[PDB]
């Protein structure tokens, strides 16, 4: 009744995989192969020919934040976002402050030595915005457990630290952004995340690859 | 109650006009002088400094995306989404759609002859996917009446046309997208629209100088 078209690596797949796990959707996994996208890749995302894609009794739903709404007003239960209104909209605020920045962590990819310390320096000051004026003192962007927010930023935990690994830059330390650290540190703990995310070191070779692509 | 930090030519602060006007809600409009924002701007909107800004209670929104969805939780009555989940995540990704599509708009008030009429080209395929893959057949975005995706789509009809005498292209045309050509003077005649849109005059004269700033 649910398919995900997604793949081992994807942090926006893994978007998906989390709140599915969270609500107790069952669902099959279709890894896509994005050098040979599938007829049914091509049919349901026209618009992008991206993964992830979620499908419902044979509808589909592109567009990880797309999927995420979707999925929270689907099944209902165990909530991923506050009920209040105000509170709802700091959450969609913040979710589209991560989208929007998430740009300026490509030149990580694409700098050398001094320029790379500037892209680097220019990230850790996006984070200590979300970490001030987002997380604050809260364990997690949801509170006490997990919400739509957390999962938005998820990419910032393993994903970033196999970046700062392949690009030889430090951007999330605990020095610099102490708050951010200990929620990260936190959210990869949380047994939910942790049973579902991808190899380190299969990871890293793939940021390697990346990396290599991009000079 | 309700406070809008806004402007006179803003094609952002007018879909929050238009929706609170469609929710009969009675707030007040103070416009920003962008060269000298107020305190109470930078104070409420630290991460973007930018307008609108809807201020209601006292607590301030930033971003005209999440104001728009606020104002539909907050006044749920005269609904400006759908109620079926698959049909509210399809109006998330359009909306998703114009957001991400609004950067390609900037090439027309930065490229001159051959070139700018490359531009032009992409920006009306981003149109007819729109029209083909979003409109359809329908009157409106939201079908016998307008909904939160016409309001993100409002841009496309008096700023365009300004936009596209400014530069001297020709984007929105009747024989190259009939369907969305017809829906933009539909959506200029729905009364509340035809009596919430800057003058023609004033709207051109900005745009003829936010393209000599660009060159
Ligand atoms: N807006 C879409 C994006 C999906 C997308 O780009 N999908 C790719 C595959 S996944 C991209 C990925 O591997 C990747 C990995 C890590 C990051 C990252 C991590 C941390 C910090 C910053 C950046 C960002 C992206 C695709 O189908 N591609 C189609 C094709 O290329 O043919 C969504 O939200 O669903
Ligand atoms: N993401 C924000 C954007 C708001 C914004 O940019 N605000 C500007 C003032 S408005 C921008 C505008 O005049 C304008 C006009 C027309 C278009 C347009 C029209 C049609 C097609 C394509 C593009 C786009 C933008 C600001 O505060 N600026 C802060 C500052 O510059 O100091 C939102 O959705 O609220």
């Amino acid at each position: 009744d649910v398919k995900l078209h997604g793949s081992w690596v994807s942090p926006f797949n893994y978007r998906v995989i989390w709140a599915l796990k969270l609500k107790g959707v069952e669902f099959e996994h279709i890894v896509e192969d994005l050098t040979n996208k599938s007829e049914l890749l091509l049919k349901y995302n026209p618009v992008y020919k991206k993964i992830p894609v979620l499908v419902h009794g044979g509808k589909p739903i592109a567009e990880s934040l797309v999927i995420l709404e979707y999925i929270e007003e689907t099944w209902p239960e165990n909530p991923l976002l506050p009920t209040d209104p105000y509170e709802r909209a700091m959450a969609r605020f913040w979710i589209q402050y991560g989208a929007t920045k998430t740009a300026a962590f490509g030149a990580l990819f694409r700098a050398s030595g001094e320029e790379l310390e500037k892209a680097a320096k220019e990230v850790v000051e996006v984070l200590r915005v979300l970490e001030e004026q987002g997380l604050g003192d809260k364990k997690f962007f949801g509170g006490d457990s997990i919400n739509l927010v957390d999962i938005s930023f998820g990419l910032f935990t393993c994903w970033l630290e196999a970046i700062e690994e392949a690009a030889g830059v430090k951007v999330l330390e605990p020095s610099t952004l102490p708050r951010l650290h200990a929620w990260a540190q936190n959210f990869i703990e949380v047994p939910l995340i942790k049973e579902n995310i991808p190899d380190y070191d299969k990871l890293l070779l793939h940021m390697k690859g990346v990396r290599e692509k991009m000079m």
